[PDB]
């Protein structure tokens, strides 16, 4: 039936239970982490039940941190329930587990970074979402490890396809030792494509020189720019398509080219933006960041964008090229219990 995702803390004496591991930002609002919380009475002796929400940018090797700055905290104190309305699956889940099973709720602004994770070889950084839910009898005492449960989450960026015209096309006209120019003219057939999707790209050569193109090369670029704790650009292939087709001079030429960009062709690569960590089998390249007008640029830790690249190849060599933008999402999303850890395939 439903699918329920739970992990218990070391000792066995409080588990969480979630809906789901990934959280859907859909621009103007993000999927609630509706989730349960059960503890051991005999265990519990007069203690409070809180769970925390944390978004935080990380900075260096995951194995005392070198840096790591919260962009978000949220608590609540499930036990005993604090002075919200329930879930269809809060309340299937508290009748299921029992009188011991307590809600909790958190509403992840939307403005807030998506989950991602940079690769850069042998170091890392990356935005996570954190579920932890602790038993204690306040927020300034230190807690135990063994009374406390981490469900690392994710949000994950959704955008509907876009309705209205076109997306633009790109142009170059450059002149080759030529009085007339060659016209390159670019487009996609999308602005929004999803992991996994083909791009389309539509070709279109206007060679007015006396120039051979040689070659043409088509691929998906993917740039990653570093805004906290140590500002970097990296910028990595992540599709590559040589097509031996040729222009001849005082000639036109179009063609449609399709490339995938896939993580399974790029795991090898680095300066890599990934929606998750590379062992998880769920794990896709990063989403393009959504930048809001007006918004902290900053605060979201890593900006991810793609371009396609159409690239001539000109006989003397000599290279007349476009870059489009596109938006790269993730796929629109879709008792028994099941274990919270991610598989690896």
């Amino acid at each position: 039936g439903t699918r329920v995702f739970k992990k218990a803390s070391p000792n066995g004496k409080l588990t969480v239970y979630l809906g789901k591991r990934d959280f859907v930002d859909h621009i103007d609002l993000v999927d609630p982490v509706d989730g349960v919380v059960l503890v051991d009475p005999e265990y519990l002796k007069e203690r409070r039940v809180y769970v925390t929400l944390t978004c935080a940018f990380r900075y260096g090797r995951e194995d005392g941190l070198t840096f790591r700055k919260d962009l978000f905290v949220a608590n609540v104190q499930s036990f005993p329930p604090a002075p919200k309305p329930l879930t269809r699956l809060q309340e299937r889940l508290i009748k299921k587990l029992g009188e011991h099973a307590y809600p909790f709720t958190f509403e992840i602004p939307p403005n807030l970074p998506c989950s991602v994770t940079l690769q850069p070889g042998p170091k890392a950084c990356g935005v996570d979402y954190e579920v932890k839910a602790f038993l204690a009898e306040n927020l300034e005492e230190k807690i135990h490890k063994r009374n406390s449960v981490r469900l690392v989450i994710r949000k994950v960026q959704y955008a509907p396809e876009r309705p209205g015209p076109q997306p633009t096309a790109e142009t170059t006209r450059q002149f080759l030792m030529s009085d007339k120019p060659l016209h390159l003219e670019a487009s996609l057939d999308k602005e929004i494509y999803y992991h996994g999707e083909p791009i389309s790209v539509n070709v279109h050569v206007t060679n007015n020189t006396n120039k051979t193109v040689k070659k043409i090369k088509i691929s998906v670029r993917q740039y990653a720019d570093i805004v906290l704790f140590n500002t970097a650009q990296y910028k990595v292939p992540v599709a590559m398509e040589e097509a031996d087709d040729t222009v001849a001079p005082s000639s036109t030429f179009s063609k449609v080219y399709t490339l995938t960009p896939f993580l399974a062709n790029n795991r090898e690569k680095r300066g890599l933006a990934l929606d998750g960590k590379l062992k998880h089998e769920d794990t896709n390249l990063a989403s393009s960041t959504l930048l809001r007008e007006g918004a902290n640029r900053e605060i979201l830790g890593i900006i991810v964008s793609y371009k396609v690249k159409v690239k001539l190849v000109v006989s003397r060599s000599s290279d007349v090229a476009v870059e489009l933008p596109f938006t790269l999402m993730h796929p629109k999303p879709k008792i028994v219990f099941e274990d919270f850890a991610r598989q690896r395939l």
